[PDB]
């Protein structure tokens, strides 16, 4: 990798965007590396949680405009660059975005792709694409709208204005806001805690929530219960309930 | 001795179902769920019952489900059992349903409250899905109803941690309609229930269906369904009376037809 | 001059449609709705009009629908009338639309505002669906749009009670974009409209389409649609200009092509 | 029961409409009894397949017109009589319709509600509702359209014309057409064979097929594989694959 | 109207494409006229059926080639010409296409937009656009696929080959095939019979069938039954069922 | 590769399943190779068509049963083997399956994953999974049901019986049936023809057909017209028009 740095801490995989010189602008090259890194941690049974964060002042301020400026519809159609983003979407391992600073355009879309977001008090979110004559192309218009409704989404998408971490939290986009200096510490504590929950349960609960977003209630509940059944084939379910009935600490193993 | 885990009674045009197993904080067993379903469907069929209220006896609404009866289950037993079929039955009751949450509403308990149309909570009530900490997950619509109500980001946080949510926060999130003092719970609920019982029966019924469609259906198709119910309402005497009273600047007198 | 219920005018790149029956609080009759749609579609097709503004003359935006004309109707008459097909036409207008709610916006009035992309409300504006109290229900998307915006628990309370919502509450719920003093409404709205009219026209257009799909489409398919619009924008002069004007650090000049 | 007669034979449950005096016209009470009978057989783990057929010359020719001739929309709305048909729709046990003669209106919808249809070469299908001033109300317009397309669906729904058993078979509505005196023989044979297949596999395949009708491919496949996973918790899967590998006849048990 | 000719006859509205010199090539202007005419007939409760046909030897040999030569992406986006095609899609009055000859590209799409298709023996269908490096843009890919499946649809759409009236009938696309000189007479006869069917029944059955094409079964049945209820508010339902019981010929009034 | 052989002839990529010793039984490793080969051909803008066929007497006769005979649900859940099949599903390059022999289970599902199927008159299709105590887990229940309807799909899925090439073609599953010895000749001729068509048009048409299968009509058409617009940004669209007005053969370059 030449645009990111990855490391492991316990059962948590950490991915740091490493292009602070350009505020970690997400180039097609960088996105490719990020996906490769996420998929690698996902495949690794030892990594139960993945954390994304930015090196320097920003999380990710937009995408690389330079490599985009002269493109045309046909080149983009053949390129199919958002297929890399779709790969991120189907990763089943829990993912947390630790937004240390500016998260604009592609940067905001990268954060929205994660399951949880812990934001620095100094972080700001937004989609300035409209002011460049374009629009978000990596799910920004879709994920934002499902989270806050069309009335509010259009106001941010049509203006390209900057949203504060505090407002993102009130809107249900961000899970927690913490001081810049405590961001990583808080995020790692959360990740460590999640890595201690039954791995199968997190996995299947994540799938259910994803179906809940799209699926009609009845069919979503249909999918939900099938996952419920599957959990009773796991040792963690037997132990979790046995422990509950025996007033003792449960000992999970991810199987 | 109709039921063994619940107690049902009718007050005016309001049917009331009280979970009756406070010795176990009203833990929802598969048996209890079956009784709740029978009671609700009966109140639904009763032309005299226009609103159904669900509440818990004791200090808890329902604190989880009966773990002992499923602690040793396997996928096969559960597949043939199809226990959630009973929950789907509650889901399709057309009569308005209100949950008066008097305390702990966890796991299956939270799902029962979410199954209702409106939720009046005691400022002392707590909500949550502790299932993950038992090695499993909500299986009666919990992951679906909570996500639709508060979004995936917030939903996953609660579902993955199994942490308890306060009534106040539940209200801020649009999960709970109103929060009141513990001693005033059943009063606020029965008053709200009584007020709804005075609304045009057909209108409440059809508005409920439409809202349910609005959750699943794409806008255009949801609007196509909405208008069909709108047309149907003009075949009722209540529509004639309601609009007349409106034009005649007088209070309408509905009858339910 | 064949517009007896509304008045339309243009200022720069902004088209303004003013409901003109203050004598009856701009009650939405089938005739008035038909006129609104005709004017909006004309403004929509006119590429010189980049933003459309709807507002009411007098104290109200639109205080419900014409009930007298509706009072004696029956299901069959409503079926052949298919009056809501006109509302569907408003739903597909591609030009950005803003509702400047100067006052009461009840029933159809609330549905008219909800049909717009953004809502700027006077602090004196009140919203609501009193239809239930008339023995009916909203029939022009009210139950659908409200539910998608605030969830079923909260939507059902407003729909079942028919209570009035304040402009302040509507803003908190994410229904209204901003609240301003009565005497500043049109100034604020026209200001906003003017600004929007300066944004790259194709971007606003395709972004609006993408957002509409986001409400209905499952995430994966919505994203598939989104990127196709992303591709298309790179065939526009504004995209080349916008990005060039960004790398060169200068003011971009947009033309809508 | 007053309008139907139920009996068991091997692992097959038989429900015979018993009102030939009126060609088994489907009244609301009759549908209610059919549902009760089907759910009972469904619950009875001794019955692995359910067969529906009509006593006399007809399977079911329409519904009870006299019963609803004076109904209004409000009466029908509160009645919610099609909720009984919805109940038939969710029965998980395999169901087969043995159509002996006329299967019109509700009768045709009753056949379409089943999973497979075997019909006498003398049987006829159709929706004459249009000629009574109404339309099919128990899934007829929906199930027919999904099987043969809107162009052909409208042709039959708008005219109310009668379709020959042979035409239905060619359209993919009817699975098999046999001579009148062999209808029950062929149907019971088929029922027996299916009763010998692994019950869980039939059950889960039936759910998947139902989802294939209503789900976009990607999501349908998501549901499909979850059912696939579930079957590996069964003894029938182990035995089924073992027998295949051991080139011997399998002995399934429904678990 | 300089591209089409509209006229009534009985309770049947007739629309004739009138640019035989150019084989009725569908131009934006012509489509605009077709929409105006159809919507006028739709709103008129005196016209119970609408028939579309072409003058000369063809139904419609495609779209206006001049448009295809002048159009560009942005221009097309602003024109939103296919919105007019969407209007045809929601016409509630029964519509019949009498294909008198070539129905290629937009021509095929126009025919597919009708509820039923009566074709001449010499009529041929197809989407040759691919050969010009273009694709159907008026529902062709959508409607063809829903009628014959993706495997078969892709062959026709990818090759651009012509389909015979006979094969179309076999595929359930065309409802009936007749000789060239009996086309109109046979179509007007069918239109006449349909015009005698209960108007409300036809209207609501059409709505239901349209939902069946898209809706999941359960939701479709939900819509279907609401329309069922509504029909019991009409005099035609009471007259139809009463007449059926009284053994008399019903007199429907469309109310 | 150890289970397949990839070859490039002109603008056509050919993948030969090469484990005739086991009738090309599809193991998880083999599927992985197929995906790798297919995606490689897909990315190569010099390969316009991909053909899949089986070495030996069978195309692929089921999956590797030994490999999964003792698997449990948890093992399968973590494995997520069908994610490889989802990758096949999203390949945008045209794909044709040349079915030489038996195409059972995963084999049938592999053929179904292709856009077009040319089969030997001696080939047979089927889903024997049910007879092993399981069910198809790679889209079989989904794709088959969408192609032939729930009545006919269940018949085959519940019985596991083998379907002839002839019937498959009558059902709309198979595009063409030819003499065993002419299988590749025909397939390569079809492949050669498609290779001559406009690459972008085939690509965007394929996407539209895929939407048509799932999407409701109105939304499918909104997607369709967007692709329609994009094609007018291609040089091939101009070349297509030019070649026509000049009455000559067009030379498309995929731009």
């Amino acid at each position: 990798f030449v645009s990111i740095a990855a490391r492991q801490e316990g059962a948590v995989g950490i991915i740091e965007l490493a292009r602070p010189d350009v505020l970690n602008a997400l180039s097609r090259q960088m996105v490719a590396e990020i996906v490769a890194a996420v998929e690698a941690f996902d495949r690794n049974e030892k990594v139960r949680v993945i954390v994304l964060t930015g090196r320097g002042r920003a999380f990710a301020a937009g995408a690389d405009i330079q490599e985009m400026a002269k493109d045309d519809p046909i080149r983009l159609e053949w390129l199919n660059q958002f297929a890399d983003w779709d790969r991120l979407s189907i990763v089943k391992t829990p993912m947390i975005a630790a937004v240390n600073g500016l998260a604009l355009g592609g940067g905001f879309e990268l954060a929205l792709s994660c399951d949880l977001i812990v934001a620095s008090s100094a972080a700001e979110f937004g989609f300035p694409e409209v002011n460049l004559g374009v629009m978000p192309g990596a799910g920004g218009t879709q994920r934002l709208t499902k989270l806050i409704g069309p009335k509010r989404a259009l106001e941010w998408l049509w203006t390209g204005a900057r949203m504060s971490a505090k407002e993102a939290e009130q809107l249900g986009i961000v899970n927690r806001v913490v001081s810049p200096e405590l961001l990583m510490e808080e995020t790692m504590r959360l990740a460590g805690r999640l890595a201690e929950q039954p791995p199968l349960a997190l996995r299947l609960i994540k799938e259910a929530v994803q179906k809940a977003v799209d699926y009609p209630l009845y069919e979503g509940m249909q999918f939900e219960r099938k996952n419920f059944y599957l959990l009773f084939a796991s040792e963690d379910q037997k132990e979790g309930m046995a422990a509950f009935l025996e007033k003792r600490k449960p000992r999970f193993q991810g199987k």
